[PDB]
């Protein structure tokens, strides 16, 4: 009763504790709204002037200037099939596998693509794209402890401090934070405790760049969602073979009210 | 049914949340006061001198020089028009907007002048104006933490010691305040905790320049009022189109007591 | 007369207090679980994409991929004799002394066989045998505070990291930890008050060489134990003299679900 | 009209708030009386000494020397001159301010010299002249917390080490001071809060010099007051303009009782 | 008529304040207990090894290895004899000194060589022979910081660690270590307080070498008392000649358990 | 009527407030008595050997030795001479402080010869006599605090070590000991506090060299007290002037108990 | 009033009940089953022999051999479309109707590609492509006596032989066996009432080929039902004109548990 050969009868057991895919991270800062219609704010970008003036002498008109930012949808969606095969014989079921996969593959796409913006056309410009004009160099693979305070420098120098900020950054640069030394012989490092330079993290890896490191007010971004998840099951689009597709979409498009409430540095 | 046309009903939501242009942030510790006429106030700046006599010597004479400190009004004013069809159809209320935003940049546009001497003529001359006939080099973009102590020492070196000074330094200067140590790996930045060597900070954004810093006694400079920020609403301008007219006028000067009581940076 | 020969009915003590073995310690953190059959468990590893499309455009099917992992059970057994004699006057109870010597010398064993894979080609592969062909070098007989996060950083990239993660270290690598400083001039060394860097560690002698460490979260893996610690008296075996002979066997093998969620050492 | 030659009526607004000219400091740890005469007052220098000897040996003697210390009075004062038609028309009381300017420019004169000699014949020999001799030297700029521990050592290795003694140094050293470390690498400057060396300062800007630092028991300085502060009124001189002349004097004497008990350094 | 020669009548004053002699300190921390006869106590020093078979392999058999530890009474002496004259004329009284001279004698020489071997046949074997076979080399005349952690690796790489162990060293190094500092530059010292890495130290002066440290669980040796201190007070001896002889007996035997509970460090 | 010849009668005021001459400190912490004729006292310096011996033999009898220490009074005195006239006219009472002058200066000449010993025949030995043999050089013109700390190792090293200790250094040696660092790295000064390695310290001027450090227990110094301050008024040693002359006579000698309580620094 | 365009009274009258299609006859002797996933199923071959042993000999042991046979499920289905209209005007239910229509000529298609196997691709393979490696040729259109005997010998042989067996064959082949003795001269015929040779007969014509004849036990051919037949009603395709189409599917494989257990006539 040699089990080679002769007692083949073992066979799969196949319990059923699926391994999941391993996801990343997403934000939890930001302001957001469920509305209908096009959307539109005004903005000042415009001040009056001062005039010194001599005794009898007339003063001047000066006008402010004006503006408006403006949100419009951009769809998005995911979409999958199933053939009859797969549909008859799966075994964690293919009509529940599938369709949480789905959305969990959705809300981290529109939590990306609303950090950095998507390489597609017809797509959202990301808050990367709105800001990279003004991007910083690190001259060098990773960011020193002197440029972390520059980031924080060029939002000061601009008037936008609500004093509560926060860093962005993937894992492998926070590797580097947590061994580098702050100063030459001082004893802290620079990512100790949860904080960076006071304020907060949140090493996330959305950012796929190594060094990439973003910092600013979060505050003050908007995106606009028009409708919430919609998650349409199908059959006619394949049913000649029978087969049973699956998709869902959403709308949503992001805009942010000050230019310069946000500084990207890249490293060089 | 596309949403290019044959779909012209599409709806520009207008939501107000108008957000003012970024402004800056003043600085009061001064001394000011309400009044007319010119004004005149005498300053003492000599002193006798102590002759040692041996027996039966005569004693030589020794006279004492004065000086005054003088003020008078210099006139500064904003203003700007309001057509009629822009008045009655404003999504927020356009006369409050610019009721507003002229006082705003009128607080905002004298203390600035205060501190640095407005360009043009017919200006009052600000702090700057007055002591920078000497000032203290840097010798180099920033200024090292030894050169904060020459400062105050200068202003202690003539005796005019208050133990209520203060620093005053542009906000992208702090920035090089925080990542740089005092001495060689001794575990304190020259910033910490809103102070500096002990004294306060004022972190402004008011003085352009780069790394400029100023320092001394602040209850020492008197500016001088002679009316509040008068708000002349003016119709009978332009009446022929009825589109009003906002204008503001406030008169201002200031000199301050004793020049050796501010000390500036001027960084090269 | 004297105690030498021949005058001896001096008493001989025999103490219950046995000098034990000094084996090693356990580990203890991990999942297992009681089979049959061969096992098979399912693991997602793909995911869908998102499409950005305007008015009017389809958006492309995108699909997923799929893998197993798989484990079989390899048998590890140990055995002994004892005679009538033995049994008959033994000063302690001598079948539950070879009992517990049986126990506790197969339980050690297993727990070293899971971690570090046994030499013998009829035994399970050891978590060694799997993760090691993502292996960082050291560069020196032990491994400084940079690569000691190192692992961490290579770890967390892939989004497999669990708040609760744990260091396992030779006994004689604690000792080098201990000696030395994580940087130059600060104080503070690597091994710290029962931990290293936030993270607990172990410090057991199961992993036989120098300096190899592993870190990573070790609730990845699964022990798969087809049936229990089965103990077997054996009376029969050596009935032409009454010898029992005590014999405990077991099958298991071992097996992690994502292969990204350890790391090994090995020190060059 | 405006402001012209012609329009001018405008007076001038005379406010009596007198800016004040920036004096210096003085000392508050000294001895003194109210005299007449002349005064020597003896001190002993050196005593006998023992002896040893055998039994029945002859012993031999010694003695003790003595000597004294004296004072005379050295006479200083200051004087100026108000005409006629400045008393007539004067805005405060020009008298009572060439009063209040003598008195305290004659104090801060004698307290001036009283510790650094005055530079010239028939003055009092200040505590610089009697104990410049002994001075020690710097090599620098500024002194060094060596020197700053050596002046406390060469009073104590003479004995006169008491209790309370303290630091007194140009207000222009004192931010040098500051600004360097104890040692290379300890946190600590040489000047703290109020303290040197766990001693007591002053920093007064009666010595001119910038490197001078004095250290010792101060309660040895001996200054004697032959008469008060006299503040005589002329009329008779400059009587054919009926000018008044203001005149103080003042007899004063200065002597340490041991000359070790202060020690004095200078800057090279 | 004299002091010095055939004029000396003064009496030499004999004063009752004995200067005594000094002693050293012993040991405080290991177990021990009172018995008749000769105690043997079993220890296993050898386990099962586990197997790994191929499918249809016999396991085969592995026995277990026995030993134990034996003490035997390993008698000492101490003897000394007063004449009958030195008792008669004696300024304290010598029976009641010799008598304590003989007991603090004792107990020290039993502590001693019950530590360090005492260096003659037919005495017990002292800890430091069962240990001295390895020993671990200093070079140098002493042992700084990381050769002082390899004793506690040594003691960790045999699974012999319990919660409370011990040093042991001269009190010649314990200077040595009050003295260096753990790492260079860094604030602390090795003998800082009153442990060592965290471990109790006992200072003493029974190792007669400079250098040489032990280490290891204490609670781990054993000692067996025959009998205590018994005084026998004995006059028929040297009845010839009055006299009073003290002869005091004692008869003890050390062992231990696991020879790996204890490390020794000679310097070289 | 200007001060010359032609003012010669002001006058000379002398007043009686004298300055005595600076002195040095003493001691506090020994031992003595007051006595007469020779004293000396007994001391144990021999201990009963043991031995360990076979079954049946006799251990071997031993025998310890007696040491005795004792002391003979050395003399010493002071004298001074005094004239008739400057008896006769003297603005203080000459003989008061002849009669103070000498007590003083003849304790502290006792005192600083007990300490040290004089540098002449007939003279007391010294504590630095009787230990100067086992001196300790210092390699350089101060000591570190590694020998700092070696004094008190080789003290203890003998057993005769005890809670009460204290160090003894020249006033040069405790500035020095306040301006360098016991690590270059630590914190602190070798004379940190009141203490410098956890014992006390009193600095006295009485060690006249310059770097020489005593320390050890210092109550283990007896001081033999034979008489009082004996004072002698003489008139007929020179009556030929009619001049007397005052002496003052005192016999002592000191002796140490335990030679190997003290030790001495001698900077080599 | 006779029956012409006089008289309208009459008409149609339509009674439902319908006519039907002339289909072939099934077999309905077999198994079936309703499973899911994968399918095999664990067959065996050889076993044990038995052994007479004497008074006190040992049985010996003999190996018993296995094996599997697996089943995977090909796909099969029809469909037709129905318009609008004829769901109107239709006297029976008309989806009712077509329904009928496509179960059976869906069970009879299966029936035939089952036993003969239908010549594509992707289509199971019948029980004649699994057993006509070795069939008996003829020799002639059809077959005498003696070849159908062989083919119940040859079953018989091979032990496969149940008693309710049957032949089947073509019509033709059934109306040849009727017309034809079993040898020249007997009266008996080769096919009589519903026996050709003792054992029953099916006479159908799913063989197409004529003189094709098979004979064995139709009790172990098995076939895997994977899923009932299931309706599937499409509106979605078809739907601008309104026309749903109705479709249905299933999946089947057959396969046959002793290969041995069939032969076939294959003519020649």
């Amino acid at each position: 009763g040699g089990v080679l050969v002769a007692q083949d009868y073992r066979a799969g057991s196949f319990i059923e504790l699926l391994r999941n895919r391993m996801a990343l991270a997403g934000v939890g800062v930001r302001i957001l709204q469920g509305l209908t219609g096009n959307v539109d704010i005004p903005k000042r970008t415009g001040a009056s002037t001062m005039y010194f003036v001599d005794e009898d002498v007339d003063v001047t008109e000066s006008d402010g200037a004006f503006g408006l930012v403006g949100m419009t949808p951009h769809t998005a969606g995911v979409a999958t099939a199933i053939t009859r095969r797969m549909m008859q014989q799966g075994s964690p079921d293919i009509e529940a596998l599938v369709r949480d996969d789905l959305l969990t593959s959705l809300t981290l796409g529109l939590d990306k693509t609303a950090l950095v913006g998507h390489s597609s056309p017809s797509a959202p410009n990301g808050v990367r794209d709105l800001v990279i004009g003004d991007a910083l160099p690190f001259t060098g693979p990773f960011a020193t402890f002197e440029e972390l305070v520059d980031l924080e420098t060029a939002v000061a120098s601009a008037n936008a401090d609500v004093d509560s900020m926060a860093y962005i950054y993937n894992a492998a640069t926070s590797g580097h934070f947590k061994k580098t030394l702050e100063f030459a012989g001082v004893s802290g490092t620079i990512e100790r405790g949860g904080q960076v330079n006071g304020y907060n993290r949140v090493k996330s890896n959305q950012i796929t760049t190594a060094g990439e490191v973003a910092f600013g007010n979060w505050s003050d971004v908007v995106i606009g969602m028009w409708s919430g998840l919609d998650l349409r099951v199908d059959t006619s689009t394949k049913a000649a073979s029978d087969g049973k597709v699956l998709r869902v979409f959403t709308d949503i498009d992001v805009a942010l009210r000050n230019v310069e409430s946000i500084k990207w540095g890249v490293p060089a």
